[PDB]
């Protein structure tokens, strides 16, 4: 199903959110900050699921959307 498929990759996502946020620390040296880094990347990570294919590596795919994230905002 579309729901099911999305689902499970929100739990796959989820499943990393420490380690984002642990970098999300190092990154903004500023806790307040690394959160709001992490919220945004994860809300943008919800929203594109539909682009986000098959094989692709998550871990590296939520990378993405949180250095865009960290350059585009923070920064």
């Amino acid at each position: 199903s579309t729901a099911e498929r999305s689902a499970r990759f929100e739990r796959d996502a989820l499943e990393f959110l420490d380690q984002m946020y642990s970098a999300a620390l190092r990154m903004t040296r500023n806790p307040a900050d690394a959160e709001d880094l992490v919220q945004e990347t994860y809300a943008k990570a919800y929203a594109s699921f539909h682009q986000f294919r098959e094989g692709t590596n998550l871990k590296a795919w939520l990378y993405r959307i949180l250095t865009n994230t960290f350059i585009n905002s923070y920064r």
